């Protein structure tokens, strides 16, 4: 009844976790704050009427 | 606030003890003993 409770070990279970998107990891150089992109609208031809 | 309290050392302080009479150590496997009473010498009155 007169002794201190002896623990024997502890474990620290830990598993690193992934991202599943690191082939999308493009890298900037951290300058500027705006980027921009743009396409051209499609423009179908016409029948040319000489009137 | 969640870990079990970690103990690390017990020792058992212990020392032996002595006799101060162990030069009387007689081993064995009622008992008694005896001695003679004195008989002082006498005057040889040879008459």
């Amino acid at each position: 009844k007169y002794l201190f409770p002896k623990i024997n070990e502890t474990l620290l279970i830990d598993i690193a976790l992934g991202n599943r998107f690191n082939w999308l990891a493009k890298e900037q150089d951290f300058i500027g704050q705006y980027s921009e992109e743009y396409v051209i609208m499609d423009t179908v031809p016409i029948n040319m009427d000489l009137s």
